């Protein structure tokens, strides 16, 4: 897909507030776009150590790293080098919500991406504001094709200490800034996990693989 080269690097710009918290996170990361698999380095770089659950922030730190199988178009790659930006709505089981908002472009082998992040209604004795999050389990995001974006929904569920998971809905809009061949209805199962961090998590790795099939 031309534009976008077996190996790929790229740069995220995180800014947002959580529960009032203000911060700001930057991360450089590496990856084989047509095999799925990325890596990122983080660091926070303003407002740190944050005073909530690293893991609501791992999955908005990169979707061109999708691998796609010959038949299904494949949005993302698509759209550069143009590029897209997307809206995110995480629902928690204890009525916290997330909105998030990216804008992706790129830069010879490098993508660029913008990400903002506004999470209100954490309880304060909740498993986030008090860190008891262990990492999202695995999951599979569906998605279909609406006037000419992605919409996609996934059930999510972060793990916590002593057991049990913690619940969230994700809802997201993917929007190309040109027009592109559109996809049917499809699904991307993928695994996140943070691989490496310091104590306050000021510093952390995370790798993710992500796997374009057909819908059932």
């Amino acid at each position: 897909v031309s534009v976008i080269a077996k190996q790929m690097t790229y740069k995220v710009y995180m800014s947002g507030t959580v529960n009032g918290h203000y911060f700001e996170v930057e991360g450089d990361g590496k990856g084989k776009p047509y095999e799925g698999e990325q890596t990122v380095k983080l660091t926070v770089t303003k407002g740190g150590p944050l005073p909530f659950a690293w893991d609501i922030l791992s999955p908005q730190l990169s979707i061109p790293f999708t691998k796609y199988p010959e038949d299904i178009p494949d949005y993302f790659k698509q759209s550069f080098p143009e590029g897209y930006t997307w809206e995110r709505s995480m629902n928690f089981e204890d009525g916290a919500v997330c909105t998030v908002s990216n804008d992706s472009s790129i830069q010879g082998n490098c993508f660029i991406y913008n990400v903002k992040i506004s999470g209100e209604n954490f309880p304060p004795n909740g498993p986030v504001m008090q860190k008891k999050t262990q990492g999202w389990e695995p999951s599979t995001e569906r998605l279909f094709a609406r006037d000419g974006m992605l919409i996609g929904n996934d059930y999510m569920a972060l793990k916590l200490e002593g057991g049990g998971h913690y619940l969230c809905e994700f809802k997201s809009t993917y929007k190309a800034k040109k027009p592109v061949r559109m996809p049917g209805r499809h699904e991307i199962d993928r695994k996140l996990d943070v691989t490496s961090h310091n104590r306050d998590y000021t510093s952390v790795e995370q790798c993710e693989i992500a796997i374009a099939r057909h819908s059932l």
